[PDB]
């Protein structure tokens, strides 16, 4: 069971933390006494998040601005963040490329850009982070969506990127389990959350209820700190069970017995 | 009920058709009397396939050699294949990057190349083909894997790209259904198949049973000509129900109430 | 889509109609202009229901009083009710034995009596009605419970009888589909309803929320009239899917091919 | 991990033990050194089983002949068998009424008689055994079928009675767990088994393969000894997953939390 003391003095990176859920994550970490380093494109927005973190009582707080479209930035961001904190205990991968809802009709560049920003960068970050995470037996939060488990019309590029995160990171978890690598990987599956981006983008099109971002952010922390495989925050107590896919869990357990683990 | 006459005089691209399942797909289409354009990188191997297709009874058979890592090739390949046949009725997307079963050790370049060859090129080919396929009320076969519905240790880059196909193409199918677009999309879910690539790549590592490549190829063709949403060929009548994800089907169905469709 | 016009002039039996859901079912049918014959053991209560049905607009309304513990009453009841209305279109089997919530302690006599009242009478009633129902291509509603799909502490005798109802009536439906017998059978799965009996019986014991009896009654009517296999009224949009058991549906589908239907 | 010495000197009742699975269960217990009392109606068949059990190594073997249609016999049988062995460690409820396959067309007596033999007698036997089983912290095997979890055409009376067993005994188990009563209850879910009765009844109607009775009997004994909630013996490795019903397990878990257990 979660205690906020579990983040006291912990060294945590938060991406996409200028606004929305990621900003709320940073705020909760600050109140728990964590060291944070926040990132996003907007310097202006990030300065303001850092000031507020300090006031809430973070152990320390710093920002680094850049685009996660740029793989070299992602790699160098992590090195400098670990240098600022003297290590890393938790990597929270929360950023995402904004894409307007439309029926797909040939926007290949957006398919490319969505995969770069929402997927390849997450992998780059995690690779860059992995030595420090192994040293501290730390944790990664991979922030995804109900739309990275099922499909929804009007968001094909985004959903493909989120499916990919499941395929990659769940594979990596399985490998870490067999190899006795004590770095936890928590895939966070979120429903509609009441950030600004969401409410505007869905206005007039998607009518589901939205859940509060402040709560959403807290549950992401809690699940990742408890080293959960998955964390569901989706507006219903029943939906996590419909998304949990027990058939997949069965097939994975049985298929594992087919490997020659000695070789 | 499938009849081989359904492919007589039809115009069919097969990618990854120099060997393995792809080659088998090409032979079957030839026996059914289709027009075919095959592709892969190896010009020598494609020629062998084309001569064999002519002998087997193909209406027409041509090849174009190139790499699906190059999105410009992919775009040009379709327009040329379409000029060679005078149109396009079916696009079989079967190619995949050769990989080996090894734990992920941070090989970022391979994640990137896998995603290009296995995923982004499928999208690029589909978009190039879409005009011709709307004209013919045609079909797309998307060749995937059980590893694009559940994860397996030692293949994280491949599984990520395959999961990505499901999120992308399944979303597209749903948009095509609401918009009454007469282009079907069949996600092919394959278990282990006795291609030379799979036998050698699993030897001493993964010891599950394999199914026969010739029948595998015929089942892709059949399920695609019959315009099925999904086609499972996995060595079991039971397993397709544990991969079909009843929970996801329920959520997607219920999701229709959540859109303002008139808008 | 349901229209109340579908029950106008229809000939309907309602059992356990002196209070609770059964009473409400009677009222709703009256408003739609059905003919109703109602039953239970309390004469005075039944006389009040009949009068109110007439006031509300029933084409006709009669009661016959007796105990469904008595299999000869059940049979004779059906014959008299069809005689009163000149036929039968719908059999609503709603009565149940009162049972308090305690741990089972060897009360064998109660296991017996619960099976007589809740199960055997329902079979006997159905058997008596069947000729009339085949003549009208009519319908049976079998009123059951979430406790006829899963188990709950403190109601073992009751649950046993509700489970029997599913095994029996669901087999009968399967036999009727196969034999082109056009009598529909609707298993109604009710969550907690705010009848006086349920409120009293669960008070300080079972604290889950209760749905309104008036709507519950209407939903039984609509689902049965629409000829659904099953009708869930459990106060959740999602729970019906955790109850209706996709695994069972798959198995029943696959097993049907194991029969030698020609024979 | 089961070991056969687990049953050496244990005291076991086997009903329906004159032929079929019940006979094979008696024989396996004998081999393991158990004390057995066997019952069915056929005196002469039970004599043969007893002599053979003694040959195989049974610590002791007795029979009592009688019909489980007779509830008084059932009650007295248990007291007498416990007298004969000086206690009871395991009650294996295996008997069933044979019912010809037929479309249901109003055989109300068969519905009654099947519920008496197949269900009521199991309850009465369990209640009569309960003091001895509480004293030995013993076990009950409730032998059911795939057709006590899903429905099959032509066997409605049988299926109703097996469904009832699940509702009753699974409720009692959940009460025993809460009341810390150490008597285990194992529901045995069997596929088609090659007893002479099954093979003759299904000949030319139901074409599914039948599994061996000898192994079926051993698995019942093993799962019951291991104090499992359910034991599946069915034909396919996948079927226990499909019949396992995770939705029911979830709902039972979450419902249980709605009780005021203090009260
Ligand atoms: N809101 C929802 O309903 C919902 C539902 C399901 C899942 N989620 C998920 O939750 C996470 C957060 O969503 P949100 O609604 O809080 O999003 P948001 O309010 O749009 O915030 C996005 C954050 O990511 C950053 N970002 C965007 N493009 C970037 C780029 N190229 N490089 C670096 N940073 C970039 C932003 O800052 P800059 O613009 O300054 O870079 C911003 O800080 C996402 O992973 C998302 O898919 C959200
Ligand atoms: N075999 C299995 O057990 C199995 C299981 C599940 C799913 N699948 C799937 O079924 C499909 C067929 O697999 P397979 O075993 O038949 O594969 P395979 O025998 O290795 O054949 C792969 C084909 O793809 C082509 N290819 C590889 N790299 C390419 C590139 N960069 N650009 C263009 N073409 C390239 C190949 O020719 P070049 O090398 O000459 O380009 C070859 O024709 C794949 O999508 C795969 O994911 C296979
Ligand atoms: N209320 C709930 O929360 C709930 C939950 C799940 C399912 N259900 C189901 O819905 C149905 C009705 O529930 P309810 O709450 O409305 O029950 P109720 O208020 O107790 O009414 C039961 C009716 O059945 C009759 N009945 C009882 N014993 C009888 C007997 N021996 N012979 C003939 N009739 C008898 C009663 O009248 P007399 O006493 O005049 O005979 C009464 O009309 C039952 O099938 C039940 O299992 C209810
Ligand atoms: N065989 C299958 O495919 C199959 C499949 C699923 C489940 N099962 C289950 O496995 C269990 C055994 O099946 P089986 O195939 O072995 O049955 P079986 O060969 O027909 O034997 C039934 C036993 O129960 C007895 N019995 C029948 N009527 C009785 C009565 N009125 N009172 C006392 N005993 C009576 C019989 O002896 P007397 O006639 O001498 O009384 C016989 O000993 C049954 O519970 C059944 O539901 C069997
Ligand atoms: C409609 C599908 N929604 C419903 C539940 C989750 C999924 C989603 O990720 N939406 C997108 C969309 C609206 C929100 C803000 C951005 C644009 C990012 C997502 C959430
Ligand atoms: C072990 C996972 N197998 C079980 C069947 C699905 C899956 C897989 O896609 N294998 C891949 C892997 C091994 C073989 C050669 C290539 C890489 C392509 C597939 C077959
Ligand atoms: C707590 C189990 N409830 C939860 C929801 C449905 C199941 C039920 O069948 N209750 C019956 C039982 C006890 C109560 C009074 C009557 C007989 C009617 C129901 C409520
Ligand atoms: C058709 C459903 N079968 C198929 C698998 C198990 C189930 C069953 O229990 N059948 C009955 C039926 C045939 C056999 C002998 C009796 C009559 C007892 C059962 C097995």
């Amino acid at each position: 069971k979660f205690r906020p003391e579990m983040l006291q003095g912990k060294k945590v990176i938060v991406t996409g933390a200028s606004k929305g859920i990621g900003r709320e994550i940073a705020y909760h970490l600050a109140k728990m006494g964590a060291h944070v380093v926040v990132t996003a494109r907007s310097k202006e927005a990030l300065q303001k998040v850092v000031a507020r973190c300090l006031e809430l009582g973070a152990a320390s707080a710093h920002y680094i601005a850049g685009s996660m479209e740029d793989m070299t930035f992602a790699e160098e961001f992590v090195a400098e963040a670990g240098n600022l904190m003297g290590g890393l205990d938790m990597l929270i991968l929360n950023h995402v490329l904004y894409n307007r809802l439309t029926f797909f009709h040939g926007e290949i560049d957006n398919v490319r850009k969505s995969m770069e920003v929402n997927f390849h960068s997450f992998v780059v970050l995690s690779v860059a982070a992995m030595p420090m995470l192994m040293q501290s037996q730390g944790s990664i939060a991979v922030v995804s969506s109900v739309a990275g488990k099922i499909t929804y019309p009007l968001i094909a590029p985004y959903s493909a990127s989120k499916f990919a995160l499941d395929g990659f990171f769940s594979t990596l978890r399985s490998e870490f389990l067999v190899n006795k690598v004590n770095v936890s990987i928590t895939l966070c599956i979120l429903g509609l959350i009441d950030t600004e981006t969401a409410i505007k983008a869905t206005s007039g099109i998607y009518l589901g209820p939205a859940s509060p971002k402040e709560e959403c952010a807290l549950e992401i922390i809690k699940g990742t700190a408890l080293r959960q495989d998955e964390m569901y925050y989706v507006g219903s107590r029943w939906v996590p069970y419909l998304l949990g896919n027990p058939g997949r869990k069965i097939m994975e357990f049985l298929s594992a017995a087919e490997y020659n683990w000695d070789n």
